């Protein structure tokens, strides 16, 4: 049970991680999702029954057509509204640096139930105004980044004005955070000026209650202005309703109402390791055991459907050269010979199928890789071909064998950075 939800976060995380620099996110995110298994069972089965919910795996369920959480993750926090409401209200407001924001404020008083990693809090909010903030959390690291979260949320005038350059933030794909994460990413990284300037008032120790002040640190007569620490932990249980929910080519889970309650900016970057093995049968991540492992799986492949590929081969190479198996192999070489090493590949191709009786299979299977790239004009006569592993560039002999294919002609088995990958 415990082992299969950690794994399961895991195995969820590292795919939407992947699927945002794919070419079609929520496409490569199911094609991955119905192939991966862990623990022998399929990850498809484990979405219907495992009531876990969290950001990079209620992406996953959002995709298959499944219900999730009804709350939204903001700032990697759990925002379940337990009272009030609000309508939206569409505003231009400039930053510290004299930078427009387009952003959304919510018009009304509501309460919120953060919920955490490591910390957890009971929000009060107005418009463009933070009521009270009280507040849990493992220690005072944890318990500031809850206060950041919250003073980002409520989108007071002070946060706003408090900002220090220009922000510039992008995801793992180099696009455009939106304005609100463009001011938590700000803040995360620095933010004493923001603590500063957002205002102090003297407190009553009573509730087990203290203060904390701009330098974070306890103090029981005074404290940020609506921030209250618990010193025990904050009492919750409120469980939220499961809704259906609409998700787009870029993976950003919406409601009913149009409200994107995750995205792959929420998803955590903690890279835990595995309980239960996780088996990725998808192409794609041939990279996550490192550019090693790339190589193997690819030749691999090729050996395991030869038929199909030596059918392909000689009838529509076109359709051979441009399949996605191909494109983790393609990352590994030099950006600036991927075009040149596929134009004398194709060409070594096309001589086999002209000549006829110079069909080498050995050659064709070791260089076929090279040819998925677009080709370009080559002088030629490589005498090798370099693949970039971890920094060192190995490179692949054209005629006989190297470190990084080595086969053997009397086994008939192929041989890739020391480990076994296939037998014809």
């Amino acid at each position: 049970n415990d082992d299969v939800d950690q794994s399961l976060i895991i195995a969820a995380r590292n795919i939407v991680r992947r699927a945002t620099v794919s070419a079609d996110p929520l496409a490569s995110l199911l094609e991955m999702c119905h192939s991966t298994q862990i623990g022998g069972i399929r990850m498809v089965d484990i979405l219907r029954q495992n009531p876990t919910e969290e950001q990079a795996v209620d992406i996953c369920k959002a995709a298959m057509g499944l219900r999730i959480s009804s709350s939204f993750s903001f700032g990697g926090f759990t925002f379940k509204r337990t009272s009030g409401s609000s309508v939206k209200k569409e505003e231009e407001v400039l930053t510290g640096n004299l930078q427009t924001l387009k952003i959304r404020v919510h018009e009304g008083y509501e309460e919120f139930t953060m919920v955490g990693r490591r910390a957890t809090a009971i929000l009060r909010k107005a418009t463009r105004r933070l009521i009270q903030l009280i507040v849990s959390g493992r220690d005072q690291q944890s318990i500031a980044e809850a206060i950041i979260v919250a003073m980002v949320f409520s989108q007071e005038d002070c946060m706003i004005k408090a900002v220090r350059g220009d922000l510039n933030f992008v995801n793992r794909a180099n696009q455009r955070l939106n304005p609100m994460h463009q001011l938590l990413r700000h803040f995360q990284k620095d933010a004493k000026v923001l603590f500063q300037n957002w205002g102090i008032e003297p407190i009553d120790n009573v509730m087990g209650m203290i203060g904390i002040l701009p330098d974070m640190t306890p103090s029981t007569e005074m404290s940020l202005r609506g921030v209250r620490v618990s010193k025990m932990g904050v009492d919750e249980y409120s469980s939220t309703e499961r809704v259906v929910v609409s998700i787009d080519r870029f993976l950003r889970v919406r409601d009913q109402r149009g409200n994107v309650l995750l995205s792959p900016e929420e998803v955590s970057e903690t890279q835990g390791t595995e309980k239960l093995t996780i088996t990725y049968s998808s192409s794609m991540m041939w990279e996550i055991n490192g550019p090693e492992s790339v190589l193997v799986n690819t030749y691999q492949w090729i050996i395991r459907n030869w038929e199909t590929v030596k059918i392909q081969w000689s009838q529509d190479p076109t359709m051979l050269y441009n399949k996605m198996e191909f494109e983790p192999f393609q990352s590994l070489v030099p950006k600036a010979a991927r075009g040149q090493y596929s134009g004398f590949v194709r060409t070594l191709f096309q001589q086999m199928r002209d000549v006829l009786g110079t069909f080498d299979t050995v050659q064709i299977i070791k260089l076929l890789p090279f040819a998925a790239a677009p080709p370009k004009q080559s002088r030629m006569q490589f005498s090798s071909l370099t693949v970039n592993v971890r920094g060192s560039g190995m490179r692949i002999l054209v005629r006989g064998n190297s470190p990084v294919f080595n086969y053997n002609k009397a086994t008939k088995r192929l041989t890739v950075l020391g480990k076994d990958a296939g037998a014809l």
